[PDB]
């Protein structure tokens, strides 16, 4: 049995701490250090080693580096921390620390300290905080587990327990609950500069840089090494300062407490929302701005209209109901028949209404009585916050490819050092000079400037991305954007505005036929009449059927959809229960209202009307009855059903747009009905016979940029999928409009008629004429999986979990509808565990688990360019002196590596358009560096053993050329428009290694040939000494010219231009230097300028040698290009993966569109 009983935790272990005396980085180094110290200090018989300054410095550095590595091993890994710092314990009575390991993809390893509480006389509590969860020890089960509440037990509690709950009394029980469950607080840490710098300073690359810099302190230079260390410290300080600033700008979040009424100790008291305990009786009222319900509550009395904007994703108000109507002694199941009564935390209560089981007096603020069940970090949004903060480690550019690259270079470095040391010991030279030379060889091959170059090449991309208002917190995730195989998308807020807008009034032509209405095959009217131009009866119904309440000051409370209808209609209500005055020019006062019941679906009202139409001059007045409802219920009350009633609303509701039916009745044609007769009117008399007005269609309006951005993503080698939380029909229609899916579509769900307790999954069509049944064993491959597309809903994902068909449902599906916040993370993890890199672009809180676990996660805020301009104006004005609404810095930008600020779907291609421009650079800085470094190894391994030396001017020219060409490579800007070809993803591949080895072999062969020819023409039989000054000779000129041509060629051939980044002819800083240096080299080779040869201490040349040298340089330059070209054409992987393989018809349509737009572009 596992020690920790939780699905997330893999394994645990009990530990006992040790003091500083017994640590593994103190104990071996306190008995070894004095032994060497005595020998160095007061032995005077140094026969073990000679005793020179460098010989003792080597022994100092070895022990210091061993101490540093032994200390850092406890910080790099936690298993070594458990092995070194602590020891294995026996049981709970002696353990003080515990080590917890999470599952493979749900966080990071940790060591947590145990806390013991002595609230009981003979009872104690053992708890440790892992990932801000209060794990507790239960002695009966001999295992740790999470806290348990009243609502969660293997016997489900009866309804009488919550119905008869009278709050919390008996103050000692209150103290027990407070000490056992804790306060309702979140307390996000927001780490400061010191811990960030400590975390940054123990990275392997910084330690490697510090060690490589400190190795140069071998008495050669005491002023050229401290300056580099100071520069490194300054750079690492400013990088972490920028990260801290851009992290505190966004991740700084807070939940403001608000006072509430609590029925504590049999009395209603004012209590801050920070201190709430399970079992408390809470009166819930209308919520304030930017503040949701503080805790998970279940209603007991009254009805509330809430806005589930953080679980469903939509903003359409719901109708929560109490549990008074349910009888006692009933099981409280949550999945069905009572999920309409649970009130989750973090949501906003739009309205509260009452339209005494426990004998409790009503609260003074006149809210709804409810019982809080779960509080703290165990609520529904507590898990969301936990997935925000601790879910995934930073990347920090310390991947295994860099380690393999460094080892691959270090192999050649060690080989060269071994060769040099063998020659030195054979020639019996001084050991100190040999150690100096070997240290130079070791630190010159493996590059100590690679992290600096990578950081510069990523920070320039950050500065380029900052122009389009995209701000990023983790800079080293930009290279991940180059290789993207699937792009996930949300539906509400990302591709479509979240608010519901009135499309207009439809079906006004029903009944009488004008013989010009555009119909369909099934005879459904499709005319869309704007709400601005409408008849008298329909606008009076639209202005009278609403349910709006005016307060004392004048604020209007209700569903915002009737506000958006009224302000478009131009009407306005006064302080009294009246509606005042487009083109209607009238007034109406209402008398009696009915209520939405969720069983009858009928909002009806009576009123007295007077309207004066202006276009025709007709006038109406008297009494009026307006009814708004669902079309099926309204249809029965019509006395004359029109000719095409059951087709128009069906066609409109199969498109995903919400539809409502409007009916009017004229009770008395002149004057009101009369006093007190409206009061006795019954629901079955008011809603008896009515007259049709029209269908009011509401929909979420599509953005103007979604189609173009999705088209540009699809026409590339990417693939676009949609993971929404809306209805299947609306998601299917939006996907069809945006061209995510263009074929016949089949959805996977339960039958559309509401069946509860039935597990039958059936394939359905949008037209609803195909009902192929299926069972969770295997989907049929040849027809359903191949001919028609798919749409898997969230009700079929948890029924397909673990089966063999699951691996087939993550490959042939493009949209997912009605998806819970956990299932989005599940889908993205399943896609990531197949080999595809992913990207998610969300807007809200319900997709945090998807934003965090995606490789590149963008969060789109809502704000136009004019708002940013006004914010800039306000900031400039307040800075000059030393007001506009701020951006909705919500919850998606907290958990996303990137954050847009412009509310555009085109911000997703642009990031991709930058990612390629980074990745293509990041590859070649690996290829250009290593090859150069490899050449340097040879140029210091067997060529240094020769008598060749270079003058100061030549060295300065080579260094300036190398520095300029290396600084020009990193700075790169993108090229507009995505391309069908994909860059090379990974550094370790047959193409890169083959090209590097081939070019290095060509360089080595050319150098060997020219050295043997130069020795052949004029032999040098004199002895060779390695400490002499520079001497001009023909070898010293030939080797230098060839080496300079090699340094030119490595930058000349290894450069990828037009399809991803800047062309070479546009990059002035590299091109001018390359052409100038190669012109200088060729001019010196062909002896055009006699003065130029003596300018750089270059000897005169024989006529026969000049031609063969020029030909060998030309052969080198040609072969270095030919080998790379043939390897790129043969053994390279740039094509699309199996998930993005477009069908031929789609490519044909793309070609037709391209040629048509090119033809009309003239
Ligand atoms: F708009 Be979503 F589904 F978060
Ligand atoms: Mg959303």
């Amino acid at each position: 049995a596992p020690l920790v009983d939780n699905p997330q935790i893999k394994s645990a272990e009990l530990l006992r701490p040790l003091p500083l005396y017994q640590h593994a980085y103190v104990w071996p180094y306190v008995i070894v250090w004095p032994v060497f110290l005595r020998v160095y200090l007061t032995q005077e018989l140094y026969d073990k080693y000679i005793g020179a300054q460098e010989w003792t410095f080597v022994w100092i550095i070895s022990i210091v580096t061993f101490q540093t590595l032994t200390w850092l091993c406890t910080h790099w890994s936690v298993n070594l921390n458990a092995l070194f710092t602590a020891k294995k314990a026996s049981s709970i009575e002696d353990a003080q620390l515990i080590k917890v390991i999470p599952v493979a993809n749900a966080g990071a390893a940790d060591i947590c300290k145990l806390v013991r509480d002595k609230v009981g006389d003979n009872k104690t509590n053992i708890s440790f905080l892992f990932q801000k969860r209060r794990f507790l020890w239960y002695p009966e089960r001999k295992a740790f587990s999470t806290l348990e509440f009243d609502i969660d037990a293997e016997p489900k509690p009866t309804l009488s327990k919550f119905q008869l709950s009278r709050g919390i009394e008996s103050e000692d029980e209150l103290k027990r609950l407070e000490q056992h469950y804790g306060t309702n607080t979140f307390d996000i840490p927001v780490p400061t500069f010191t811990e960030l710098f400590k975390e940054h300073a123990v990275a392997p690359f910084f330690v490697f840089q510090v060690f490589c810099v400190g190795l140069w302190l071998l008495d050669e230079y005491w002023y050229y090494s401290l300056f580099t260390l100071v520069m490194l410290v300054v750079f690492e300080s400013t990088v972490v300062w920028q990260r801290q600033r851009t992290l505190t700008e966004f991740r700084s979040m807070s939940i403001k407490p608000y006072p509430i009424y609590v029925y504590r100790l049999g009395k209603w008291t004012e209590i801050q929302s920070d201190k709430l305990l399970p079992g408390d009786l809470v009166s819930v009222t209308r919520t304030k701005e930017d503040s949701g319900v503080a805790c998970d509550m279940i209603l007991v009395e009254g009805t509330a209209i809430v806005n589930e904007a953080m679980l469903s994703g939509e903003s359409t108000p719901l109708l929560k109901d109490s549990i008074q109507l349910r009888p006692g002694d009933a099981v409280l199941e949550v999945d069905g028949l009572d999920k309409n009564s649970l009130l989750w935390g973090g949501t906003k209560v739009l309205q509260i209404t009452h339209g005494p089981a426990s004998g409790i007096p009503p609260p003074p603020d006149n809210g709804a009585m409810a019982v809080v069940t779960k509080t703290g970090f165990e609520t529904s949004q507590g898990s969301l916050v936990r997935t925000m903060i601790y879910s995934t480690e930073r990347v920090s550019a310390n991947n295994t490819e860099a380690l393999l690259f460094i080892l691959f270079l270090l192999v050649f470095a060690l080989a060269a050092s071994w060769y040099v040391w063998d020659e030195g010991v054979r020639k019996d030279r001084k050991r100190s000079k040999l150690l100096l030379d070997c240290i130079l060889i070791i630190t010159s091959v493996v590059p100590p400037e690679l992290p600096m170059e990578l950081s510069l090449a990523v920070n320039t991309s950050l500065s380029a991305l900052a122009k389009f208002a995209i701000f990023c917190t983790e800079p080293f995730r930009i290279p991940f954007a180059g290789r993207i195989d699937v792009a996930c998308f949300d539906k509400t807020g990302t591709l479509t505005g979240e608010d519901l807008v009135v499309e207009g009034i439809a079906g006004l032509g029903l009944g009488h036929s004008g013989t010009d209405t555009p119909k369909e095959a099934d005879g459904a009217h499709t005319r869309m009449v704007s709400v601005h131009d409408a008849g008298m009866e329909t606008t009076l119904v639209l202005a009278t059927a609403h349910a709006l309440v005016k307060l004392d000051e004048g604020e209007i409370v209700g569903d915002p959809m009737e506000k958006a209808t009224l302000n478009a209609l131009g009407w306005v209500l006064g302080k009294n229960d009246t509606l005042t005055s487009s083109g209607i020019l009238g007034t109406v006062q209402i008398k009696r209202r009915f209520q939405f019941s969720s069983a009858l679906k009928r909002q009806s009202s009576v009123a007295t009307i007077t309207a004066t139409e202006v276009k025709t001059g007709r006038k109406l007045r008297g009494s009026f009855v307006g009814v708004k409802g669902a079309p099926e219920t309204i249809m029965k009350m019509l006395v004359t059903v029109p000719e095409h009633y059951e087709e128009t609303y069906k066609y409109f509701t199969r498109r995903g747009s919400r539809v409502l039916a409007l009916a009017y009745k004229q009770l008395t044609t002149e004057g009101e009905l009369g006093a007190n007769k409206i009061n006795d009117l019954k629901r079955e008399s008011v809603e008896a016979d009515l007259h049709f007005a029209g269908f009011l269609v509401l929909q979420c309006p599509l953005k103007e940029d979604a189609k173009q951005a999705v088209r540009m993503l699809n026409e590339s080698s990417h693939r676009v999928v949609m993971i929404t939380g809306d209805n299947p029909l609306t998601a299917v229609h939006v996907a069809k409009e945006v061209e995510i899916v263009d074929r016949d579509v089949l959805i996977l769900d339960a039958p559309e008629h509401s069946v509860y307790g039935e597990e039958s999954l059936v394939w359905r069509s949008v037209d609803d004429k195909i009902r192929i049944d299926v069972d969770p064993t295997k989907p049929i491959d040849p027809e359903i999986l191949k001919t028609k597309d798919l749409c898997v809903t969230g009700y079929a994902l948890n029924k397909f979990k673990g089966q063999v068909g699951w691996k087939s449902l993550l490959r042939y599906t493009w949209v997912y509808a009605r998806v819970s916040p956990k299932q989005k993370e599940d889908i993205l993890l399943g896609l990531k565990d197949m080999g595809y890199y992913t990207l998610m672009a969300g807007d809200g809180t319900n997709d945090v688990g998807a934003l965090k676990q995606a490789h590149v996660g963008v969060a789109l805020l809502n704000g136009t360019q004019e708002d940013l301009n006004r914010i800039a104006e306000h900031t400039r004005n307040q800075k000059m002196k030393e007001e506009p609404p701020t951006l909705k810095l919500g919850d998606a930008s907290v958990a996303a590596p990137f954050t847009s600020k412009l509310r555009n779907v085109m911000a997703i291609p642009n990031i991709l358009r930058q990612g390629r421009c980074t990745l293509v650079a990041t590859i070649q800085m690996y290829k250009i560096l290593a090859l150069n470094c490899l050449i340097s190894a040879y140029s210091l391994s067997v060529l240094y053993l020769e008598g060749i030396k270079f003058g100061d001017g030549q060295i300065t020219i080579s260094g300036m050329l190398m520095s300029v060409c290396f600084l020009s490579i990193s700075r790169a800007r993108s090229v507009e428009g995505l391309s069908k070809e994909r860059p090379q993803p990974n550094i370790f591949n047959f193409y890169i290694i083959g090209s590097i080895l081939g070019q290095f072999a060509v360089h080595v062969a050319t150098l060997i040939y020219i050295a043997q020819l130069c020795d052949q023409i004029e032999p040098r039989t004199e002895v060779i000494d390695l400490e002499a000054e520079f001497k001009p000779s023909l070898l010293n000129s030939a080797v230098y010219l060839l080496q300079l041509i090699q340094q030119i060629s490595t930058f000349a051939v290894n450069y990828q231009g037009r399809p991803f980044r800047e062309s070479l002819s546009e990059n002035k800083g590299m091109f001018y230097g390359i052409v100038g240096v190669t012109a200088i080299a060729f001019a010196c080779s062909t002896e055009m300028l006699p003065e130029l040869n003596e300018a750089m201490k270059l000897v005169p040349f024989n006529e026969n040698f000049k031609t063969i040298m020029t030909t060998v340089m030309i052969i080198d330059f040609v072969a270095c290009y030919v080998i790379e070209w043939v390897l790129k054409k043969l053994f390279s992987d740039l094509r699309a993966r199996d998930i993005a393989e477009r069908r031929p018809d789609q490519l044909e349509r793309e070609r037709v569109r391209k040629e048509k737009e090119a033809r009309e572009k003239e």
